[PDB]
This record gives C-alpha cells, structure tokens and sequence, in this order.
C-alpha cells in the first residue's frame, strides 16, 4: 500500500540507526500512511507547511510545527525541501505534486541520513506524478 513506502523506503536503517517518525501526508492534510509512532498533525500545521513551498520563508517566524512540536527553519531548498531544527534532532519535509514526505530524526541519526531518505523518495512519487 502507501505503507510499504513508509515501512520499506523511510523507515529503513542507515548504518545503525532509523527515523523516530515518517509519513506520507496529501497536501490536503490526508495521511496516505504513517510509522507507528508518527504524530497526529494539526491542520493548521499541514497549512504552515504547504504555503512555505507556495512563497518561500513564510513560515520562518512561526517555524516548523509538526504534530505541536516546534523546529526551527534550517536551510531548506526553494518550494521542494523544508528542514527543520530541534536541538539535535529534527524534521525534513520534502514536497511532491500532491503530497509531502515527512521524516523526523532523533540523534545519533544525523540530517544527512534525514534528508537522503525523505528526498530520495520524493522525487521518485515525483516521477511518478504524485
């Protein structure tokens, strides 16, 4: 289903370690799947987080809301790639044409591992037309 995309291509272990939570979430708020421990994700979030890919550094002052927690604003890419910043842990969120992968990592897993797997799989769904 859209779970083996989360079970077998997000929460599969770099090296040691894997991502605290993951999701594939329609731009409209839907949950196409979830990792077992994933938050539930407020609407107001799912908004904060569309809209920042529409215009650019929206989000900025807020920040990052996932499931009420707050990441600060690391350096994304422009309209596809969100990062986020909580202490050592934090949250990538890569846009698709209808949806948005969402990975959030606790050390000792590091943003690079974060952002290869969350990206990776965007833009596979992106080939696809999703």
């Amino acid at each position: 289903s859209w779970q083996v995309y989360v079970d077998e291509h997000l929460m599969c272990e770099i090296e040691g370690n894997h991502l605290t939570s993951a999701a594939i979430i329609g731009q409209d708020g839907s949950v196409w799947a979830q990792s077992q421990n994933f938050p539930q994700l407020k609407p107001e979030e799912v908004a904060g987080i569309v809209g920042d890919f529409a215009d650019p550094g929206t989000l900025a002052p807020t920040g990052l809301y996932i499931g009420g927690t707050k990441y600060m604003v690391i350096q994304g890419e422009p309209g596809a790639v969100i990062r986020g910043k909580k202490g050592p842990g934090g949250a990538t969120v890569k846009k698709t044409g209808m949806a948005l992968v969402i990975g959030i990592y606790d050390e000792p897993m590091t943003p690079g591992q974060c952002n290869m797997i969350v990206e990776r799989l965007g833009d596979y769904l992106i080939d696809q037309g999703l």
